[PDB]
């Protein structure tokens, strides 16, 4: 975030680049378990 901080477009393009070249799933992999483990509101823990 604070190297991406008002989307710098030099970035954005070595970002794209790096991942273009060196195609690595695993990069878009570990973003999706991440969001999928993202935690949300829990009604249960809240009335305990």
């Amino acid at each position: 975030i604070a190297i991406l901080n008002g989307g710098n477009s030099t970035v954005q393009q070595k970002m794209l680049d790096y991942l273009k070249e060196k195609k690595d799933v695993g990069f878009f992999q570990s973003l999706a378990g991440l969001m999928q483990s993202c935690s949300v509101l829990d009604l249960n823990a809240f009335e305990r």
